[PDB]
């Protein structure tokens, strides 16, 4: 029922587009990383 | 240099692990989502 999303690699978050409650569509960005 | 996570399926996303300027180990939690 429920899917748990990892960093693929190490780097910092620079952005989060996403907060608890909010509706995701398969394929919507949650979050940016830079290496 | 820079990865992009995409939510996998339809859901409603119940827990953010990370914010801007965090850093991420590879495979650390980023968020939880329910389908």
């Amino acid at each position: 029922t429920s899917s748990v999303l990892r960093s693929p690699m190490p780097g910092v978050v620079v952005a989060v587009s996403v907060k608890p409650g909010d509706a995701v569509a398969e394929g919507q960005e949650i979050c940016v990383i830079e290496a």
